[PDB]
């Protein structure tokens, strides 16, 4: 045993360092590990809605986003918004989906607001389309309804209802086409057609929509406001954009300030009541 005990007590300790980088690696993963009342009734699609005296903070005592957001929306009636860059609208999308954690007041959707509720039913009552949409992997009931609790002919409506079934007739097998992670395997305007058929199938009867116009054609993005308000007459949707017919369009608009809000019910009342100052020309 003398002649050969020095080959294990070599082999012991190598793995020993050996097992102590490995271990070194493996911590960084347990570092990582440790980051009914109005259910019942079916979700209203009186899209009356209040939020009074709000106010958003991102990160906990910071800067405030928004101070004193005191706003109504009426059912059934379109909503934009508007402001420059870091204006808050972003944050105020957010803020109704309460991404942010740090919002104080109340905010309210036909009296209902974010004080008993769990996450997976604050996310089957509104919809939205985000300013950065994406096709993950997978066939297009993969994309239009990955639950997959909608059948086929619902989603062939949601196409058609899109101005997307023609295009989507004209693949292999139809609504199984494999599509890749991003790639170029569909147009923007494409893009966009899907997510507006996510937001068919999603059946919210609430719509948020933050930008689906940036890095779009105006010959595309034109008709496909036209589609999306022809198809929209319900369900009341609020928007947030850059453009001028855009938040011409919409009734009630709140002008983002410096830190806080003003906003005017009627369109045609406030767009000529400033002179054409601070909300037709900024428009």
């Amino acid at each position: 045993y003398a002649l050969m005990v020095s080959n294990y007590l070599n082999w012991m300790v190598r793995n020993l360092a050996d097992m102590e980088i490995q271990l070194g690696a493996v911590k960084r993963i347990h570092a990582l590990l440790k980051t009914p009342s109005l259910i019942p009734k079916n979700w209203p699609d009186q899209g009356k809605i209040q939020i009074q005296n709000l106010s958003v903070r991102y990160d906990s005592s910071l800067k405030p986003v928004l101070k004193h957001v005191n706003a109504l929306i009426s059912p059934g009636q379109k909503i934009g918004i508007c402001g420059r860059t870091g204006s808050g609208k972003s944050s105020f999308s957010l803020a109704f989906f309460r991404m942010v954690d740090m919002f104080e007041g109340r905010i309210i959707i036909d009296g209902i607001d974010i004080a008993k509720l769990p996450l997976h039913t604050l996310r089957s009552r509104l919809s939205i389309i985000l300013q950065d949409p994406v096709l993950f992997s997978g066939t297009i009931r993969f994309n239009l309804d990955p639950e997959k609790k909608c059948s086929d002919s619902t989603l062939w409506e949601a196409l058609e209802i899109a101005q997307l079934k023609l295009v989507v007739k004209a693949l292999p097998g139809g609504l199984d086409a494999i599509i890749t992670e991003g790639g170029e395997n569909f147009s923007q305007g494409q893009r966009q057609l899907f997510c507006l058929a996510r937001a068919f199938v999603r059946k919210t009867s609430i719509f948020i929509m933050d930008e689906a116009t940036a890095s779009i054609d105006m010959a595309t993005e034109n008709i496909l406001q036209k589609v999306v308000m022809t198809a929209f007459a319900d369900r009341t949707v609020v928007t947030i954009a850059h453009r001028v017919h855009t938040i011409l369009s919409a009734d009630l608009v709140m002008v983002l300030k410096r830190g806080a809000i003003l906003e005017f019910d009627k369109p045609e009342t406030l767009l000529s009541q400033k002179d054409s100052v601070f909300a037709s020309f900024v428009r």
